[PDB]
């Protein structure tokens, strides 16, 4: 009973903002709120976006620049510029082809698809549209070890380059526009068909994210990196010390996030984490930031903070939200092309320049 | 003229501190104060000091650790601890086997040697005391082109593995002890002799600084990686902005220094300018610390602060005056156990956890 948008078009994007309100005439209610909702009043939510006015970019003049070159590489893969799609569940909501659409959109423009343990699309769906591009696929712990094998073979037959443990989701979040719209997923999940025992569609949110691992430890992240043979990024840290946790416990990259706000309330904006987990990661692993990226300022001020690279979320699945639609490869060179501005007029030339950008500190925050 | 020290021995290392006034009681008083004094009345040798004391390392209990581990890595040499031979003038001050019996001692040791352009002994010399051992050549630039690329061909030929580009040396330090002895070097310097036009021998530094290059510019970092093939560090950084210039330029990699103390006077503890210069830098590439390591805490410190190895130099030398190759091995040795001691007590099992160390702000700085 779920009538996705099955359009397939290029859409001009001015900005990233615009894209939410675009798409609610055929784009169903429940769903879209349950793509753009977040926890409590969304506070937190607001609080991600604002946080990018805390630290403001310089305009740098005279310094030698042109054509600057987005591209970077992480974990042995060269991608066209310092961003990759985060692992989001359920791609399903914003359009008929589901997770398949987006990895072809990744794919194309040329960087890395996270895929969901939480995907509505089969992996055989997920890899048609990849067309042999690289993927990471991002796990839940389970509370059956044999289970965590499974999913961990799974992703490594399907040519899974690194592991995503999510640790910042043992429980739900308070969102409270699901709770509203009493909102019930109206599909599968063909990857993790191993837990829920009875029914997905029978399972509405709460018992759901109740069905896998609560009891996550350090040695879960040591079992993940021994079993796997892959490299660990542990996904949901705003804390110093769990960076420090995660790699004495074996991971091998960093993932900077509060999963879009639709976790925990009430806390800070994922960008004004990030300088405290640069500083005590200290170079050890890679850093992935998100939550909140929007434009290509973002990305600039997340590299000169110490990320690597940014993972994207909401504007690329907005294919649904409010008006009428927009969210794909459109988003992604909208992204490129926004960044290419940005490094031209900080006197950026390459992405490793970026990383030595300083910052204007902006201590009057968002209305100055 | 000069009778330099000539014992071989192996010395009982207390602290790097003693080692000063012991080399004074056989080093003649000349060479000795060219080793020990630093410009004007030496405050900032005194603030070099003072500064470790500026963040100090916390204790940490039931951190699982036994039998640390002080291996690391630079530009793919694996080293036996995280500190490598400081480029120094002149080891013949010291003791009659010279920058052969340093050599001996880094080689035995297994670290890296760094070859000052104003050696007293020859590229073959030291080449036998190495016995294969990685060396890195420290350039004092000629005005001559063609003599840089010959000193860089011979040094590369030697078998350099890097080049140390020393930019904070254009003109002497003001060093009153060598002013008031009226210092003079007591032999030559074979490796720049082709461009003092008679001998290092019976000159003074300023005479022989004076016949190095003044107008280095960021075109010299250029023209040295691109006719070397080898990665360049640049020497004497203490200012951010000229790490962020020096990798612009094609540096592949930055070193934190202010020679010793024996240049600008009335500057920074070299200490101090750390955190600034690794935040800029922003792992871009490696950054090597010197000026003021006296303990294994000091070698925590740096690399907590964002040094990838310190660079040893005075304790080294001492060492050498007091027992030939066996002292300087004495040296090198205590700063392993020294540093081994600090990972066990801060809970650190390896060199990548002492990376990650959070240290306490002391405002008060030395007298607390
Ligand atoms: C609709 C939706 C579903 C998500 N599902 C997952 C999930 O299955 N796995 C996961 O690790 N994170 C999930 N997240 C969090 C994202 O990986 C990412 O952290 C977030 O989208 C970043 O915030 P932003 O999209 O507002 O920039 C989801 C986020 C959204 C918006
Ligand atoms: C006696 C002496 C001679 C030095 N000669 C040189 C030199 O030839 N080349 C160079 O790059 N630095 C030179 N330096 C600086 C060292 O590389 C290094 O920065 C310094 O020894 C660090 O300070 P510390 O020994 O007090 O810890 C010299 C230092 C000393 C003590």
């Amino acid at each position: 009973e779920y009538n996705a948008p099955s359009e397939i078009k290029y859409i001009d994007v001015v900005n990233t903002y615009d894209l939410e309100e675009e798409a609610s005439k055929v784009v169903p209610h429940g769903g879209f709120n349950y793509i753009a909702g977040a926890s409590g009043d969304e506070w937190t939510k607001r609080a991600n976006d604002r946080a990018w006015k805390h630290k403001l970019l310089y305009p740098r003049l005279a310094q030698d620049v042109e054509a600057p070159d987005t591209s970077t590489e992480i974990l042995g893969h060269k991608i066209k510029a310092p961003f990759i799609m985060a692992p989001i569940a359920a791609h399903g909501l914003a359009h008929t082809t589901k997770e398949a659409g987006t990895a072809r959109a990744v794919s194309e423009f040329g960087t890395i698809m996270s895929i969901s343990a939480y995907s509505g699309a089969t992996f055989e769906e997920i890899s048609e549209g990849l067309n042999g591009g690289p993927r990471w696929f991002q796990i839940y712990m389970a509370k059956d070890d044999q289970q965590n094998r499974d999913i961990l073979d799974e992703a490594k037959s399907d040519g899974a380059t690194a592991i995503i443990l999510t640790a910042d989701s043992t429980v739900s979040g308070n969102r409270d526009r699901d709770v509203k719209n009493k909102f019930v997923y109206p599909f599968g999940m063909p990857i993790v068909q191993r837990y829920l025992r009875g029914t997905a569609e029978g399972m509405s949110l709460n018992n759901i994210y109740g069905a896998s691992k609560q009891k996550i430890s350090p040695r879960d992240i040591e079992e993940i990196a021994a079993h796997s043979g892959l490299p660990v990024f542990v996904k949901g840290i705003q804390h110093p010390e769990d960076a420090d946790m995660a790699i004495k416990r074996g991971a091998s990259g960093i993932w900077v996030s509060n999963h879009g706000a639709r976790q925990l309330y009430e806390a800070p904006g994922s960008f004004d984490t990030l300088p405290a987990i640069a500083e005590r990661v200290n170079k050890r692993v890679p850093i992935v930031f998100d939550s909140g990226v929007r434009r290509g300022e973002h990305v600039a001020k997340a590299l000169a903070s110490g990320a690597d690279v940014v993972a994207l979320g909401r504007p690329v699945l907005f294919g649904l939200a409010l008006g009428g639609w927009q969210g794909a490869y459109s988003v992604l060179d909208y992204f490129q092309k926004d960044l290419t501005r940005v490094m031209q007029l900080t006197g950026s030339q390459n992405v490793e320049d970026l990383k030595g950008l300083d910052l204007f500190d902006n201590p009057y925050g968002y209305e100055y």
